[PDB]
């Protein structure tokens, strides 16, 4: 069924359809497909699903010039924690990723691998079985109730990373970046948002360390910036991007309740622009809008109207991607794109609408999404969403 009770508006006359250059890529529009974990990866091996992945990315790369950010990809086994999420550390995975990247490039679109490390969001028992640690910034603060519950059951206490163990994660990031780029990826997006490892260090609630990785704005941000510095020196600054969620509360992050959250991120943004002048300007900065502080709550819930991301624009002067409930609000996108360096990320509706860009340009009805197949091990709810034409033939509008 099409989304009922929604007035679609054509966005063909806005900047959403004026090309832009992000890195080495020349996009033909600014509707970006943000990272979306679907959990179809194969176990054992965290292998990209061999039966359905290529088709999935291929469907959503039909509109030429589209920029696609792959689903979260584990840089290594320790950075992992979910049986069905893909990784980019083994030869057996890179062989799969290549087929996807080629399928994507052939449609004339672009792909960026999102580097993922779970921190305290990983399953402790899944880590105990394979003989891995349950990492995080600290060891006296746990994500929640059932996480500290699984920690004990598996006799796998939450571990406060040591300086040498952080250095290791930085070595795996580089390797993963290198594998992805070697397999033909256009670039990689450092995932430093939604309460994962790097965000756990960034947030003052999950980071109560005393060494140079906690204790102040400058220290809580050290990890993220070292990773940025490392990937910039290894594959080029035009092939790297950083994702942040200043006001997110997902996974026990502080959000706007922490008075120093704006300063924490203003700092990071400041360090980027700094490097930008030094010649090394990241390809872009990706921001999750306070319009969505929790990606698990329906469109309109968990909105934080006490803060804004606009401050980033006074510090960083490169491309900025903004994502969060923009598909059902064309009126807000029309205003946000009047800025010449802003890109719009459409998550949940790029899941259900494979031809989303066309529907945005022509103001057509959007396919409602099925939340139940977001993480199912099936093709249903993954690759069987119809395009507008297919929907008409199937009679989704009622004669
Ligand atoms: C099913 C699902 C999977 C997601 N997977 C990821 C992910 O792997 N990495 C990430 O950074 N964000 C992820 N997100 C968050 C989205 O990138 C996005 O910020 C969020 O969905 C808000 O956009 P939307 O309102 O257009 O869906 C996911 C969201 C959903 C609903
Ligand atoms: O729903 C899965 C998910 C994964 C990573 C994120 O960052 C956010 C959501
Ligand atoms: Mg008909």
């Amino acid at each position: 069924s099409f989304v009922k009770d929604f007035k679609p508006q054509a966005l063909g006359d806005t900047n959403l359809f004026k090309p832009i250059k992000i890195g080495n890529n020349e996009l033909l529009h600014r509707a970006v497909i943000p990272p979306l974990t679907r959990m179809r990866a194969l176990h054992p091996g965290n292998i990209p699903n061999r039966d359905w992945a290529v088709e999935y990315y291929t469907q959503r790369a039909q509109r030429p010039g589209t920029m696609i950010i792959t689903e979260g990809a584990f840089i290594s086994p320790q950075a992992g924690g979910y049986d069905n999420a893909p990784g980019v550390w083994s030869e057996e995975q890179m062989v799969e990723w290549t087929k996807i990247f080629n399928a994507i490039h052939e449609k004339k679109s672009f792909v960026w691998v999102n580097l993922w490390v779970l921190g305290w969001a990983a399953f402790p028992d899944n880590l105990a079985r394979d003989g891995l640690r349950y990492d995080s910034a600290s060891d006296n603060v746990f994500m929640d109730a059932e996480q500290e519950a699984k920690a004990k059951k598996a006799n796998n206490p939450q571990h406060s990373l040591t300086k040498d163990e952080i250095k290791q994660y930085i070595k795996e990031y580089v390797q993963a970046a290198k594998n992805s780029i070697a397999a033909g990826a256009d670039g990689v997006e450092i995932h430093s948002a939604n309460g994962y490892l790097l965000n756990q260090f960034l947030d003052p609630h999950s980071n109560t360390r005393t060494d140079e990785y906690g204790g102040s704005i400058e220290n809580r941000a050290r990890f993220t910036l070292e990773v940025v510095d490392a990937l910039v020196e290894a594959i080029g600054h035009e092939k790297v991007g950083l994702r942040l969620s200043p006001y997110g509360v997902f996974n026990s992050m502080s959000g706007g309740a922490e008075t120093g959250i704006v300063a924490q991120y203003a700092y990071v943004a400041g360090e980027l622009e700094k490097r930008a002048k030094a010649g090394k300007r990241l390809a872009f900065v990706h921001l999750v809008e306070p319009r969505v502080t929790n990606p698990f709550l329906t469109e309109g819930e968990g909105e934080y109207e006490g803060g804004s991301n606009d401050f980033v624009y006074s510090i960083w002067k490169g491309p900025v991607i903004r994502a969060g409930n923009f598909a059902l609000h064309p009126e807000v996108v029309r205003e946000e794109v009047k800025d010449k360096r802003t890109l719009i990320g459409y998550g949940r509706f790029f899941i259900s609408n494979p031809d989303l860009v066309d529907r945005l340009e022509k103001g057509l009805p959007l396919n409602k999404y099925d939340r139940d197949t977001f993480y199912q091990m099936s093709a249903h709810g993954y690759i069987d969403y119809p395009t507008y034409e297919e929907a008409l033939k199937l009679g989704w509008d009622k004669k």
